[PDB]
C-alpha cells in the first residue's frame, strides 16, 4: 500500500528556519508503495525478542499520572482545553479523557483523526521541512495510560545493552569503547534508511503490537493497544492545522507515543535478521529509533564492503532500503551516528577521557536563532548538557548563554529544552550537577583536545562570523568572577562550567547536592514524538545546600 495519499489540501501553518512553503518537497520523496519480503531470519529474531518481552509486567497509568506527563506547551485539544487544564486536573480535561478512553475500549474499528503539520527547524542547497502527525490531545494522554509503562520497560527488556535510550552520554561512551575493544580486529558501520517512517507497513506496526501483547497487562490496556494499532498506528486520515482533510497515512506516525519505542523494536529486528542473512561476525548492535550502528568482527577489506551488501539486500527485502550505502570505518572515532562521533581527550590527571562531539554548524545556528527570537523550547540548552565535555559548548554555548543570563537576572528561571526526543524542565543553575551525574566529575577539566576537534570548532567559528576562541576565554573569565560573587549555585556554575578559562585552574571536588538528583525518568526509555514532560526533581536535599 501508499505510505501517503494526498487531496491536494495545504500543509498549512499553525541561516534559515524551513517553513510550510517547502513541505510539497518532503510529500514526493515520503510518497511511495511498500515491497516487503520476510524470511527466517526475520521471524527467528521475532520470536527471540517475544521470548524476551514475554517476562515483562506493565501497569496502567492513572488519569492523573498521565495528566502529569503532559508538557506545557504541548497542542491544545480541539474539544475545548489545553495542555494547563490536563495538568491542573480540570474537571472538562479530565471528563473528554474519560470518554475518549472508554470509546478506545468500545469502538475497536473506527480510524482516529490526526493533525498534519511542516515542522520549523533552523539549518545553516536548503532542505525541504519535515512532517509531523499527532493525533488530538486526549488521545495522546490515553496513550500514555496504555503504554508509557511499556515503551519505558519492554525495550531494554527485549534488545538489552542494544537498546539506545537507556544511557547517559558517558554510559554510551563506555558501552560503545568496550565493544570495540573486545573485537579482535573490530570494524563498524552506521546504517541510514531513506526516509524511515514511511518504510514501516501496517504488518511492521502489527508484529510489534504482537511483542507489547507478550507483557503482562491489565485488560483495558490489552484491549486499547489493541484499538490504538487498528484506529491509529496503522494509519488513519490526515487533516492539516485548517480543519481540511489532507489525506491519508499507511505508515508510522511521527507524533505518537510509540514512534520511538516501536522504530526501535523495527530497526533492531530486521537489522538483527540482515546480520544473520550477511553472516557478520561477533556483531555488537546499537539502536536509536532508525539510528543503527553495527560493530563486528573484520573478515578483511573486499570482505566487509561484501557483506554490508548483503546486509543491505536484506534490510531492503525488509523495506529498510537505505539513503547512503554503509561504509566500514576500522577506527571507532570515524562512525557517525546521530550526527555524533567519538573523540578522546585527557582530565586534569592526564588520563585518557572518550567523549561524544559533533561538527557545531547547527548548535551555532540554532542558539544563534534562539539568541535573537524568543523560543519557547530551547536546543542551545539540550546542547550544553548533551555536549558539555566538548571545547565549543564550553567555550561558546556556557559562555554566551551565561552572560545573557547573568544581565537579564533568569539564572533561576527554569526552561523548557529538547534533546533529540523528549522535552526537560531545567534551571541553568542546576547544570553543574546535571553534567556531573551525565559526564563525570572529568567534564569541568578535560583539555589536550584532538587538532581535528580543534580545527573544525575554529573554522566553525570563522565560517559564521563568530569571535575566536581566544574572545570566549576573555569572555568567561568575567562571567566566572560575576557567577563566583554571587554564591550558592551560582558560584558553582562559575567554579565547574568555567575552570577551563582560569590559568591556574582549582582542584574540583563532587558536587553533595548532585547525589541527591532524580534522573531515572531521564534516560530510560525514548520519546521522539512522545509527548512526554521531564522536570527535574531532588530527593532528600540538605539544609546547609
Ligand atoms: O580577533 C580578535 O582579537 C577579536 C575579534 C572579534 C570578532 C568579533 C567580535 N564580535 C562582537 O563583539 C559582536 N558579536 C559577538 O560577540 C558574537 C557572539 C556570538 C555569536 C554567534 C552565536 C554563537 C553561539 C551562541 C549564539 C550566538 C554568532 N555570531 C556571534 C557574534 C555571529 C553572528 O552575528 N551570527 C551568528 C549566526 C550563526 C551562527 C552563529 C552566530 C558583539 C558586538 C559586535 C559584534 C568580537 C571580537
Ligand atoms: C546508534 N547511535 C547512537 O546511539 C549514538 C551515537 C553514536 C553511536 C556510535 C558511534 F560510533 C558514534 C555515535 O552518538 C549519539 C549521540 C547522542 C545520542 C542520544 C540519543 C538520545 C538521547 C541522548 C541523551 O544523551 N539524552 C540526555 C540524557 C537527555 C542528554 C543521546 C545517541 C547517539
Amino acid at each position: 500500500s501508499m505510505s501517503y495519499t494526498w487531496t491536494g489540501a495545504l500543509i498549512t501553518p499553525c541561516v534559515y528556519a524551513t517553513t510550510s512553503r517547502s513541505a510539497s518537497l518532503r510529500q514526493k520523496k515520503v510518497t511511495f508503495d511498500r515491497l516487503q519480503v520476510l524470511d527466517d531470519h526475520y521471524r527467528d529474531v521475532l520470536k527471540e525478542m517475544k521470548a524476551k518481552a514475554s517476562t515483562v509486567k506493565a501497569k496502567l497509568l492513572s488519569v492523573e499520572e498521565a495528566c502529569k506527563l503532559t508538557p506545557p506547551h504541548s497542542a491544545r485539544s480541539k474539544f475545548g482545553y489545553g495542555a494547563k487544564d490536563v495538568r491542573n486536573l480540570s474537571s472538562k480535561a479530565v471528563n473528554h479523557i474519560r470518554s475518549v478512553w472508554k470509546d478506545l475500549l468500545e469502538d475497536t474499528e473506527t480510524p482516529i483523526d490526526t493533525t498534519i503539520m511542516a515542522k520549523n527547524e533552523v539549518f545553516c542547497g536548503r532542505k525541504p521541512a519535515r512532517l509531523i502527525v499527532f493525533p488530538d490531545l486526549g488521545v495522546r494522554v490515553c496513550e500514555k495510560m496504555a503504554l508509557y509503562d511499556v515503551v519505558s520497560t519492554l525495550p531494554q527488556a527485549v534488545m538489552g545493552s542494544s537498546y539506545g535510550f537507556q544511557y547517559s552520554p558517558g554510559q554510551r561512551v563506555e558501552f560503545l569503547v568496550n565493544a570495540w575493544k573486545a573485537k579482535k580486529c573490530p570494524m563498524g558501520f552506521a546504517y541510514d534508511t531513506r526516509c524511515f517512517d514511511s518504510t514501516v507497513t501496517e504488518n511492521d506496526i502489527r508484529v510489534e503490537e504482537s511483542i507489547y501483547q507478550c507483557c503482562d497487562l491489565a485488560p483495558e490496556a490489552r484491549q486499547a493497544i489493541r484499538s490504538l494499532t487498528e484506529r491509529l498506528y496503522i494509519g488513519g486520515p490526515l487533516t492539516n492545522s485548517k480543519g481540511q482533510n489532507c489525506g491519508y497515512r499507511r505508515c508510522r506516525a511521527s507524533g505518537v507515543l510509540t514512534t520511538s519505542c516501536g522504530n526501535t523494536l523495527t530497526c533492531y529486528l530486521k537489522a538483527a535478521a540482515a546480520c544473520r542473512a550477511a553472516k557478520l561476525q561477533d556483531c555488537t548492535m546499537l539502536v536509536c529509533g532508525d539510528d543503527l550502528v553495527v560493530i563486528c568482527e573484520s573478515a578483511g577489506t573486499q570482505e566487509d564492503e561484501a557483506s554490508l551488501r548483503a546486509f543491505t539486500e536484506a534490510m531492503t527485502r525488509y523495506s529498510a532500503p537505505p539513503g547512503d550505502p554503509p561504509k566500514p570505518e576500522y577506527d571507532l572515532e570515524l562512525i557517525t551516528s546521530c550526527s555524533s562521533n567519538v573523540s578522546v581527550a585527557h582530565d586534569a590527571s592526564g588520563k585518557r577521557v572518550y567523549y561524544l562531539t559533533r561538527d557545531p554548524t547547527t548548535p551555532l545556528a540554532r542558539a544563534a536563532w534562539e539568541t535573537a527570537r524568543h523560543t519557547p523550547v530551547n536546543s542551545w540548552l539540550g546542547n550544553i548538557i548533551m555536549y558539555a565535555p566538548t571545547l565549543w559548548a564550553r567555550m561558546i554555548l556556557m559562555t554566551h548563554f551565561f552572560s545573557i543570563l547573568l544581565a537579564q537576572e533568569q539564572l533561576e528561571k527554569a526552561l523548557d529544552c529538547q534533546i533529540y526526543g523528549a522535552c526537560y524542565s531545567i534551571e541553568p543553575l542546576d547544570l553543574p550537577q546535571i553534567i556531573q551525574r551525565l559526564h563525570g566529575l572529568s567534564a569541568f577539566s578535560l583539555h589536550s583536545y584532538s587538532p581535528g576537534e580543534i580545527n573544525r570548532v575554529a573554522s566553525c567559528l570563522r565560517k559564521l562570523g563568530v569571535p575566536p576562541l581566544r574572545v570566549w576565554r576573555h569572555r568567561a573569565r568575567s562571567v566566572r568572577a560575576r557567577l563566583l560573587s554571587q554564591g550558592g549555585r551560582a558560584a558553582t556554575c562559575g567554579k565547574y562550567l568555567f575552570n577551563w578559562a582560569v590559568r591556574t585552574k582549582l582542584k574540583l571536588t563532587p558536587i553533595p547536592a548532585a547525589s541527591q538528583l532524580d534522573l531515572s525518568s531521564w534516560f530510560v526509555a525514548g520519546y521522539s514524538g512522545g509527548d512526554i514532560y521531564h522536570s527535574l526533581s531532588r530527593a532528600r536535599p540538605r539544609w546547609f545546600m
